[PDB]
């Protein structure tokens, strides 16, 4: 439901910012980004309290429909009502993911993308700004 | 086609900012603005060299894919190979449209709109950044 951007042509090295207002009373929420809904290199889901799980950031692939292994990542640096910007950035054998509070991780480039086009949030979350570097 | 972005939610009295590369030898360029690609309540559309016009900027409207009457402005503070920035906001009157050089003008809200959830960049503009504010 939040918003949805098409034909962005990040590729390699180039780094996209996006940065948002995380609801008060929030439960979760994603940012989704691939080639299209059908084809995700990442599903970035911090949950707050879903699906039975507290504070834990919950990611994947999809890939011609299909949900890849889930991971849950390391650390939560998200809070209710507030701001937070994620940072992401590809080669060809992961994305770079950069979190509020100095935290990253890396995601494997499991669809093998050499261009992210799109991206879509939905949730708890809405997208303020967005900005190609 | 440029970076489309749907599901923006830009309400009365927000800033919509976007700041974007005018490409070197560039014709011209476009960013619409609406409720979908079929109902813009501004098609803004810089033309350096295109179709018979020379450093103008013309303006329309589309409702239900209908074209609106254009409207051209008297100012065209953009040159090719160059960073350029618009800021646009709404009431229920006008849109505002605020350009480089210090220039604005005002365009009828035709379709009375309350929100403006769409906006797409076709030609000779990339996209650097989008923010609502």
């Amino acid at each position: 439901c939040g918003l949805v951007a098409s034909n962005l042509n990040l590729k390699p090295g180039e780094c996209l910012r996006v940065r948002g207002e995380v609801a008060p009373d929030a439960k979760s929420f994603v940012l989704n980004l691939g080639k299209d809904s059908n084809n995700l290199c990442l599903h970035f889901n911090p949950r707050f309290n879903a699906h039975g799980d507290a504070n834990t950031i919950v990611c994947n692939s999809k890939d011609g429909g299909a949900w890849g292994t889930e991971q849950r990542e390391a650390v939560f640096p998200f809070q209710p009502g507030s701001v937070a910007e994620v940072c992401i950035t590809f080669d060809q054998a992961n994305l770079t993911v950069k979190l509020p509070d100095g935290y990253e991780f890396k995601f494997p480039n499991r669809l093998n993308l050499e261009a992210i086009n799109y991206m879509a949030a939905d949730g708890d979350f809405k997208i303020k700004c967005v900005a190609f570097d």
